[PDB]
């Protein structure tokens, strides 16, 4: 059953990272789960698009042999993919403040802190960067010298959270 | 038919403890009623997210194994599971204001009295911690020495509700 | 295929009898179409309920050992069945005002007039009840000793309405 | 696969002559393409119905015998097919106004014409009764001894819009 | 599985070329992709309109034999494929204001150049064309001599973009 003919994901072009990487990674998922031979998803891909998107496909899509050279032209056409020091400025622009839990803003943090190149930052140096930017209320009591990965951060921040 | 393709359940981290208990007993009662062989759970439960869930998934996806370390994943990162006496001040709180009937104070008081840790309070000494809280209304005809069951009280308060 | 997976019928307890009664004709004429072996249509019908019907199953889960006693629960818990004294008062009260033609009206006064006792009134007491409570502008024409049954009425009511 | 589960059109008794002949189409033609043994679909017929409409059908289930007479008491009773004199007034009454091409107008009055009684006007004096209401901007450039079926009329009436 | 019972696409008449040219390619990939024997979908046409359209089939009906000739109704009914040189005055009118990236400008200009007549314009005098109206910001450092395919001016506006 792989006529990608029942599928209720779509994309419209709204310029952003998230949205981008939700619908790639929603419709690798769907051909990794129900069975397709990798030629029958190029002549289906029409089929996903809505407004604006499917404009641009009728104009580009003679420059599409492949699924690989597809999913590099959506990703190339609608993220940038933003250079190194942009996101270190973003990063250290925002503080924490109240009425703020710690989950929200460990995951948005660690989705920040992706778009780099890989293989330059290990654990401990993003942790050690990360602890800087974090509020007085937790900071008074987990210091350093006792975790040393985000899971007992957030496992301590939880509970000195829910406590009082 | 145990792709899990066609489910038309969602979640999106609410923060509540009400939606994240339906979305898991609906998730498991589908496993149950279509049939999966407990692996391909796994492999296609990215299906199911929208929003900031699948942020959330993105990043601790590498720490997943099983089945039932993925639902335990999810009921401790988005249920902090909340302490004793914070559950019998918040029930003692409320009392139950006019037009309002007895079934639905019911259904909530018996919804918030399960969160206490099981084996310490049987149904005699709930029923006769919950009596206190009634309006004049119905108490002064449904006194005690007639009632020992949910069941019951249930039955007289309704039919002297629709009696007059 | 009767895993009761793909059903677009929902209820989420409005108390009121017509949405309650819509819903267990729905749900009774699905098993009479599809086919269910009488026993798979219990470990699936907590895929039908969302919001306050969820807690409301996960409380009183215990009490049903068949189909028809968890139907049963379902319309003695969202449906008092009013007594015989309100539904004549009730029914006695409104006019017919302009701008509204019969078969709206008649199609009300037959869906209140079947939660009465059966076997007690029959067709032509029902009409003469009926007849009395209608506007002077169709009563001008339709005089008695002309009319049987309802659809008679309706008829006449039709052309007395479209020929002026 | 005629079990009239899967459908995803309804009806509620909005009282207009469109809607009703819309429903009806789509449901026969559906059970063309589909395949039913003309028998299945009268016990799946109320899996289409909402709100006011299946009040109706719990009263009046008991005079359906076959399909042809379903189909009828719906059209019935929910179109009481209008007489001759108003359709003729309701059609000389409107004219064309401008910013208004003649796709829309002359699609309005062909669904117009045809509640009248068959066999009685051919195309010529129809299209004669209709030239009269038309804008002098077309009329100045498309007289008579000219045209002789709808197409043609169309076809200059689109060549005299899209040229200046 | 052609039975073109199960398809989430519509058409109402909205009177624009971007909405009917995805209809039908929508509709024309899905009848490739699934399989239909070129006849069957003729018969079941009629479940995907809805509206102002259901009404314009049940007029028109009869003077479709095949499937192009379906088509092609559809195409010059609701669009009256527009002259030469209103798209040249449409097309020199709008200039790219601030605010704006390069990639919506140039899928847009594409998109309107695709209605005047195949085979009198290549692509060098295309691009020519489009040059004038760009803004200062990317045109100050994108001066000509350096490109000479679409692709290769959206990879420097890009870099120019995401740069600074």
């Amino acid at each position: 059953k792989g006529n990608f003919s029942a599928c209720t994901h779509s994309f419209g072009g709204t310029r952003d990272h998230d949205v981008v990487e939700e619908f790639i990674g929603n419709i690798e998922t769907y051909k990794d789960v129900e069975g397709i031979s990798d030629e029958n998803a190029l002549k289906g891909i029409s089929l996903l698009f809505y407004g604006m998107a499917s404009t641009w496909w009728q104009g580009v899509r003679k420059e599409a042999t492949t699924w690989k050279e597809a999913i590099a032209l959506i990703r190339e056409h609608f993220s940038p993919t933003k250079p190194a020091y942009q996101i270190y400025m973003e990063f250290f622009q925002n503080k924490q403040d109240d009425h703020d839990p710690i989950d929200t803003f460990v995951i948005q943090k660690r989705a920040l802190l992706a778009q780099l190149p890989s293989g330059r930052h290990d654990e401990e140096t993003e942790l050690d960067l990360l602890f800087g930017l974090l509020n007085i209320k937790y900071r008074k009591h987990i210091s350093r010298h006792s975790v040393h990965t985000f899971k007992d951060l957030l496992e301590q921040g939880r509970i000195i959270e829910h406590n009082n």
